[PDB]
């Protein structure tokens, strides 16, 4: 029962005219959030790294084995590099298009790892997804190529800072109007069952808000006169009734088995899934994107059979556990 | 025809960025295309210890695109409905990093203002060109910024400059891949403009508009070209049993979904100078521009028939302006 901070936490107006990244002598530091959440899911090493001066910072997953990878990409603002069906590594960035350039600095240093060489089949593979992070601060700061290779080099088997941590750091919600918008964070979770894993890593900068499983706004779209936060449909409805009279980026890693076809089924389903837990979703203003990675390291069961159905072991159940964790992800970052 | 340009087989474990001072060159390759498109700046630099270099389209103003991208090994960022500048690099996907350097080279051009409107978008494509040398250099983000900074109005370096540094074609086997390069064509057709931009790495080969194979797939043994389909069937005979990075840009207003039809119809077209094309091997990808200046007419007619005036006749037009360009790239 993840215990969402009922306080505000406004990010306020920027202050504009802010400057970028040469003005500092920037630093990589470890983000360690709020809380780390430690899992066991050996072969998934999370970094996180921010600068200060932002603020603003990268998460990397890094799978060094490589992982196959459905994307998922929905809404008018995706911001997207890469975008392979196999990975080494997935970077999530803030600074809008800009912060593309942290992956670059993950894909240049695992390439330095492999010693520079360059066979078709020892390429290095890092997918990147942005977030737009400048409104909830005054600079123009982002993660760059440092930043990136910074985020590799923190990363931990089995650790994941919670809350105002690598691209979560100046991450926010509820975007009918600025003043309403609050901090988010990143989150995560994980669950095993069996021999089964799933880890569920999020970023939610998102146009709506987030909410919880008995259907309460919990982050985003606060309104500072009411001290509450109501569902953004209801200040949209006000809105025609006056005026027309008569992102957020996320992986789900699995280590159970599943086709290409598999797999993109299961992304687009977890992610669907999502607007359970962030309404709305999958807008034109929102680059929603996810990324679903499997390790193949389980298969399952060649018949869907159990004592709880016919048809009750198969990837869609398996989506829809995965989606379970994914909403406590999405809590995680709200909270 | 042309004296074959073999790439050669590769020379494993060769030295990388960190070995050296990298020093942009401005790309000059073997002749400069001038042209006149106001509000389009190309720039081209490499280096010389890749050889490997980096392509930059820039549209200072923004301009609308479709994206079309085919076959396997894709190797995109941005890939937005509107950019600032188009990338193109070597280096396979770590050449990505090249558009980096324009986007942040391009946020401090725009005193680092950040609002959604006045983002600066970078679509960039990469080449897989290690195979075609024996280093491990590859476009970093100096270069990309470099060939911003190179970038001037009215002028592309064909050949062996920018992205076409190190391409190349024919790729059945490596003993037969030759030196390609990157190339443009530019037509005017009353107000109308259309640049064609091109780097072809290709699987398959270049031909011509009489069908002849005119770079990638030569035989040293033989001393001819042969079009891939004749090896491809004579080893299915024998064993069973026993990229393109493009962009073209106009000055023709079409909506999203004309833009989005038109950069599909000249991207298909490209397999008749490129074959096999849009294969699983390849990574195609086209970037349909326009910089939105010109209405087409209300009506399609002319005297030259009733269906004559429309974004598939311009499509049709622009097709042809990218043969060209493809064949300037093999030259
Ligand atoms: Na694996
Ligand atoms: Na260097």
């Amino acid at each position: 029962g993840i215990a969402v901070d009922p306080a505000p936490r406004l990010a306020g107006p920027p202050v504009f005219g802010g400057p970028g990244n040469d003005a500092f002598d920037l630093a990589p530091v470890r983000s360690t959030g709020r809380e780390m959440l430690r899992f066991d899911f050996p072969g998934v090493s999370i970094g996180a790294a921010h600068y200060e001066e932002g603020p603003t910072g990268a998460t990397v997953i890094h799978i060094p084995a490589g992982a196959r990878t459905a994307v998922d990409a929905r809404g008018g603002a995706v911001g997207l590099s890469g975008g392979y069906d196999f990975n080494h590594a997935i970077c999530l960035a803030g600074g809008a298009g800009y912060g593309l350039e942290a992956g670059a600095g993950v894909s240049g240093a695992l390439l330095e790892r492999l010693e520079y060489r360059t066979g078709f089949a020892e390429l290095q593979l890092v997918s990147s997804a942005v977030i737009y992070d400048f409104s909830a601060r005054s600079t123009a700061v982002y993660p760059d190529k440092a930043l990136g290779r910074a985020a590799l080099e923190f990363a931990v088997p089995g650790e994941f800072p919670q809350g105002r941590a690598g691209a979560g750091m100046s991450a926010s919600a509820g975007k009918v109007d600025w003043d309403r918008t609050e901090i988010t964070g990143q989150g995560a979770a994980f669950r095993r069952l069996g021999d089964v894993r799933i880890l569920a890593v999020v970023v939610p900068n998102p146009v709506g808000v987030i909410v919880d499983r008995a259907g309460t706004v919990v982050r985003g779209n606060y309104d500072a006169q009411t001290g509450v936060r109501r569902h953004p449909v209801f200040d949209y409805q006000e809105a025609f009734a006056e005026q027309v009279p008569p992102t957020t980026i996320s992986a789900i890693v699995t280590n159970v088995r599943m086709s290409p076809v598999e797999l993109n089924q299961f992304a687009k389903q977890v992610h669907s899934s999502m607007h359970r837990g962030i309404q709305p979703f999958h807008t034109d203003m929102d680059g929603d994107t996810l990324f679903a990675v499997t390790t193949d390291e389980i298969d399952l069961p060649t018949t869907p059979g159990s004592s709880r159905g016919r048809l009750s072991v198969n990837a869609t159940a398996l989506g829809a556990i995965a989606s379970e964790v994914m909403w406590d992800a999405v809590l995680e970052a709200g909270k």
